[PDB]
RNA sequence: UGGAGGACCGAACCCACGUAUGUGGCAAAAUACGGGGAUGACUUGUGGCUAGGGGUGAAAGGCCAACCAAGAUCGGAUAUA
RNA sequence: GGCAAAAUGACCCCGUAACUUCGGGAGAAGGGGUGCUCUCCUAUCUUUUGAUUAGGAAAGCGGCACAUACCAGGGGGUAGCGACUGUUUAUUAAAAACACAGGACUCUGCUAAGUGGUAACACGAUGUAUAGAGUCUGACACCUGCCCGGUGCUGGAAAGUCAAAAGGAGAAGUGUUAUAAGCUUUGAAUGGAAGCCCCGGUAAACGGCGGCAGUAACUCUAACUGUCCUAAGGUAGCGAAAU
């Protein structure tokens, strides 16, 4: 009897199930997967406090057994599918119009300038860069690779 | 039967497209006649916030007290030339 | 440069094309009618008494003229750019500029990434990958070729190469002594993470995408091949174009 909407610690949870609304620290409060209809999935139960979970990001983590979850995927699966159809919809949600790089005068974004469209060089030009010299394509992480690799190689 | 629309025509309203006027003018940016949208990414009143290598920008090097590729005013300072 | 000026305009009726995303084009275009008088019937109307006001029949009646003044769309055919409504250089540029929903890539497992500050801390967000940030393009349809050699971004192997801290052992100054003790100066074999070096990965990352020389019963050109070079040698498509 694993029934939908119910919660419990993972210690009373069986392998292969589907879950959402996990909490990272023991009882802190559900901060893991929460969005409209997105489902994690457990992978095993070694009785060492930890439980290996596969998250929607594809990657996986270990959560203490005394932590909790909610059976079944979150509600409302379509929201990730509904395509808006004008500008007013964004505006209502809260957005404002976002301006690109190659538009701004060079004084304002590293991609500026040009007499007509252009951004960077054929030798010099580094890549496409954020407003603060940080590059955004290629797999860039900016020395948070330290944190990533530490928490990974804890496996 | 219903009454949706970043729907339509058109005053309030805002905005500022063309011509002519004016060019110590009525006015240090207006007027006449025509123009565009006109339930929406709307217009507005009130009061609060962001302050100069900074703000803010549906991005023009635009705007920040009538003159911004770095405000105003004091001071270094009778700067230098 | 038909700029301006002119003209069309209203209501009712007739009828209305290409095209298509089948919602629209569309007030498409193109026409007619519009006054008042009495009568008839119709409705309607309690504002009581039966008539009055409007509509639509049908007969007059006058004017050149009957939305008579004021008010009030010029329309059609076809390219380019942009999908459009929007926004912008207050106070010479409102556009093809910007945005825009739509698309892809990259980053983030939550003390989330990213941002402001020194720093607490705040935003992110009383949000949790169908989420948030950045980047390029810009509805829709058809589609999106080749190159990772360069710049960047990135994974990774042991090798050497390592800066500093760790520092052998020499040498040297001075000390009876002519050079032991001792202090001191310099040293200086090993030490050394990243990175450098190397091998990879990336083009909806920044970027680049060629020459020659012969060759057919008309020349031509070359379907054919020989060729030099690259990392790769411009595919679909388009084309004296905003080029």
């Amino acid at each position: 009897n694993s029934m939908i909407g119910s919660s419990m610690p993972l210690g009373m949870m069986r392998i292969g199930t589907i879950i959402h609304n996990i909490e990272m620290n023991p009882g802190q409060g559900a901060k893991m997967v929460r969005a409209a209809g997105t489902n994690a999935k457990i992978l095993k139960e070694p009785a060492k406090g930890k439980c290996l979970i596969k998250l929607p990001s594809g990657d996986t983590k270990w959560i203490n057994a005394k932590c909790r979850a909610t059976i079944g995927t979150v509600s409302n699966p379509s929201h990730g599918t509904k395509k808006l159809y004008k500008a007013g919809q964004s505006r209502w949600l809260g957005i404002r119009p976002k301006v690109r790089g190659v538009a701004m005068n060079p004084c304002d974004h590293p991609h500026g300038g040009g007499e007509g469209k252009s951004k960077s060089s054929g030798s010099r030009g580094r890549t496409s860069v954020s407003p603060w010299g940080k590059p955004c394509k290629g797999g860039y992480k900016s020395a948070s690779v330290k944190k990533k690799k530490k928490r990974l190689a804890e496996a």
